[PDB]
């Protein structure tokens, strides 16, 4: 479980395997690794991982297919940067919202512009259906991010970034043609059978 409010962007240090069988990761990360053991959950741009090992500067990974799949974790090479968030197990939100770390499908940034010290992105999602589950002024994870809804139509989402977390992830250097994960609300999906559930009864 985790709050979307990214702790800090590792690199990526090594990465050996294939799409169809899975990726074994190696991400440097010691602002974050003070207290690691192994077990423990860490979203990478989103992503809910187990660690499989680490020491004061490495934690290693291993990604499954399905994974690979449903994210731009497929697309890492080693170089690249990911927003990291060690995981809480807290009934509370006070700040970011309950991200559960279940990626639900990948969205492409197709316009990018600045709007005063905010930059505003729009997204097309690879599965549209995940619109029926965001809103105007909702929340939404987008590589592990929390951020606030600012507009949605039949085909895609937008969102405005602020100055402050600007530095503190990816999404800041990403161009039109990058993807990015997404995680939908998850109480979304909740309300979407309890409907359901009760027209089962209608
Ligand atoms: O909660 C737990 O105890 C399990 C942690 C966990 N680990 C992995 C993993 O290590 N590798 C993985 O490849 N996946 C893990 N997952 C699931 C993963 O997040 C999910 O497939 C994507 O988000 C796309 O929906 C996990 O949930
Ligand atoms: O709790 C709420 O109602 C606000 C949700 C929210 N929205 C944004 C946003 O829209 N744009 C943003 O640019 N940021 C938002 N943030 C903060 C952001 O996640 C955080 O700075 C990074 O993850 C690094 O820790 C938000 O928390
Ligand atoms: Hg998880």
């Amino acid at each position: 479980m985790f709050t979307g409010l990214v702790e800090a962007i590792g690199v990526v240090k090594d990465v050996q395997g294939t799409i169809d069988n899975g990726f074994a990761m190696k991400i440097e990360a010691p602002q974050i690794l003070d207290d690691c053991h192994t077990g423990d959950s860490i979203a990478v741009n989103g992503t809910c991982l187990t660690v499989t090992d680490f020491d004061r500067y490495h934690f290693t990974v291993g990604i499954a297919p399905e994974s690979l799949r449903l994210t731009n974790l497929g697309q890492c090479k080693a170089g690249d940067p990911v927003n990291l968030e060690r995981a809480v197990l807290s009934s509370t939100r006070m700040g970011g919202h309950f991200v559960q770390g279940h990626v639900d499908t990948v969205a492409e940034i197709v316009e990018k512009k600045q709007d005063g010290e905010a930059i505003d992105f729009t997204f097309r999602p690879r599965d549209p259906f995940v619109l029926k589950y965001i809103v105007y002024k909702g929340y939404i994870a987008l590589d592990g991010t929390s951020l606030t809804i600012t507009h949605v139509d039949d085909s895609t989402f937008s969102i405005m970034m602020i100055s402050y977390t600007q530095s503190k992830v990816i999404m800041a250097k990403k161009n039109v043609g990058d993807l990015v994960n997404v995680e939908v609300d998850q109480i979304g999906k909740y309300t979407e059978k309890l409907v359901e559930a009760h027209i089962a009864d209608w």
